[PDB]
C-alpha cells in the first residue's frame, strides 16, 4: 500500500490548477502533478529542460528555492515533505 499524505493550502492549490481533484494523495500523485503544473506554467528551462525556474512563479514561494533541477528527487521529495500537514 502507499501513504495518502495532505498538502497544505498552497502546494495543494497549485495541484488543483494543474487538474486535481482530492485533498490526499501518494506522493507518485504529488508529484505527477506538480511536474503538470510546472509544463502548464512552462517553468522548466528552454534549453536544459530538466532546470525548473521558480523564481518567477508562485512554486517559488512554496518550495523557498529559486531553480530546481527534476534530477535531484531527494531535494524535491524534502521541498514537498515540508507541505504535508503533519
Ligand atoms: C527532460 O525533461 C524532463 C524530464 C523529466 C521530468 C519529470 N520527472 C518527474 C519526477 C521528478 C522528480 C521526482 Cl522526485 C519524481 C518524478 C516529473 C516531475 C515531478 C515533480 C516535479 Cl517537481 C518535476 C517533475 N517530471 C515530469 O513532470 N515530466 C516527465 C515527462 N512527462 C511529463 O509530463 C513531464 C520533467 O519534468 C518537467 C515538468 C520539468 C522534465
Amino acid at each position: 500500500m502507499e501513504k495518502l499524505v495532505q498538502p497544505t493550502p498552497l502546494l495543494l492549490s497549485l495541484l488543483k490548477s494543474a487538474g486535481a481533484q482530492k485533498e490526499t494523495f501518494t506522493m507518485k500523485e504529488v508529484l505527477y502533478h506538480l511536474g503538470q503544473y510546472i509544463m502548464a506554467k512552462q517553468l522548466y528551462d528552454e534549453k536544459q529542460q530538466h532546470i525548473v525556474h521558480c523564481s518567477n512563479d508562485p512554486l517559488g514561494e512554496l518550495f523557498g528555492v529559486q531553480e530546481f533541477s527534476v534530477k535531484e528527487h531527494r531535494r524535491i521529495y524534502a521541498m514537498i515533505s515540508r507541505n504535508l500537514v503533519s
